[PDB]
């Protein structure tokens, strides 16, 4: 949303264990307002999967999805 | 509803009162949320950030979902 006083999505714990790339087709960083500095992966069933950008599957994971 | 999904939190609540009419649905956000927040749904499916201490939205919450 463009409107501040919107919501926006926030992580609160991390997916541990990688789930399957295929299944993901985009991505997203949260707000900086958010506590907790995650990327989001969106799914193919459009979940909003968080995720630690600081692990190394997940830094592969988003350079994959790279243009 | 896995732990690592998103929930959508508040960080600024609506100052103006919206619209009562162009409200069809309300939620409170999560606990895990650092403020406390109503969020009205509305017609267009903007997700409103509301202060739960101020009469109007007290008095919106108690004439809604009926």
């Amino acid at each position: 949303s463009p409107y501040s006083s919107d919501t926006t999505p926030c992580c609160f714990a991390y997916i541990a264990r990688p789930l399957p790339r295929a299944h993901i087709k985009e991505y997203f960083y949260t707000s900086g307002k958010c506590s907790n500095p995650a990327v989001v992966f969106v799914t193919r069933e459009n979940r909003q999967v968080c995720a630690n950008p600081e692990k190394k599957w997940v830094r592969e994971y988003i350079n994959s999805l790279e243009m």
